[PDB]
């Protein structure tokens, strides 16, 4: 019952940091989980993340210990994985009234509402007198758009291009 | 028990066509459902898809008996519904071996397996000898990255960028 959250793929910088896909709605919902247990070619072996941050859309993750580019290149490949039990198992409303902002820093409008599609969740995406334009968007709920939502600030970050 | 696969947005040429944005995974996937129920301001409505097409990232619909650009205007603002009993209720299995084809024509390679995150399932691509390059890529199995699937034709069309 281990499930995949991330992926380590290469090295970022020289003090022994790696570089990381994540697999996580929001995108930096990964940076949540201190205990990574790491699998490649059924090897596990365990992680502990020390801190970390995007960069575009991928990740660089300190790794408790790993403090040279020498040593993490050899943990180029390793599945991040997680026990199915340690996901939540968000609510619609708590992301209403989010101001949603995009990686230019454009504010695209509030969540007015989301809809239910069959695949992901839809977030209906209304202007208001700060935003960038008129224009009502539909943007859906997954780590490749949404990469940050912070409900105490009530804003939300995400990777759309504002012209589609 | 209506979920939404799509909306209506605007209108595309001058014979009445609409363009839509698609909420299926795979995108193209909306062109499979014939019987559109239309839905705004909770004002229902029934509607028939003749043919469509995607352009880039969203599609255009010819609807019967929408006949030119004027009347197509009305349209704005849809949202293209169904039954929540008329979605599927593929396989893992299905995918493995499809060749993953960008939307410049390169093939990526050839799906290995797919992997259960917590969110969205994503896909392993391994490089073939035919493979654009050496590089094993993770995308996900979402309507903004899988386009179009052919089964028959051991295909599939996606878009994702091939540095990234």
């Amino acid at each position: 019952d281990l499930v995949v959250i991330g992926k380590i793929v290469s090295v970022y910088g020289i003090r022994g940091e790696v570089k990381v896909y994540s697999f996580t709605d929001p995108l930096d919902n990964l940076l949540d989980y201190r205990r990574w247990t790491l699998r490649r070619d059924g090897e596990i072996r365990q992680a502990e993340l020390v801190r970390g941050r995007l960069h575009g859309k991928v990740l660089a993750a300190k790794l408790k210990g790993l403090d040279d580019r020498e040593e993490a290149r050899t943990f180029t490949g390793y599945e991040i994985c997680i026990p199915r039990s340690e996901l939540p198992s968000y609510y619609w409303h708590q992301l209403e009234g989010l101001k949603v902002i995009d990686q230019g820093r454009q504010l695209l409008g509030v969540i007015d509402h989301l809809l239910e599609t069959g695949a992901n969740d839809v977030m209906v995406v209304k202007p208001c007198a700060g935003s960038l334009d008129d224009r009502e968007r539909l943007l859906p709920y997954t780590g490749q758009c949404v990469l940050s939502i912070d409900l105490a600030a009530g804003e939300m970050r995400v990777d759309w291009d504002a012209d589609f």
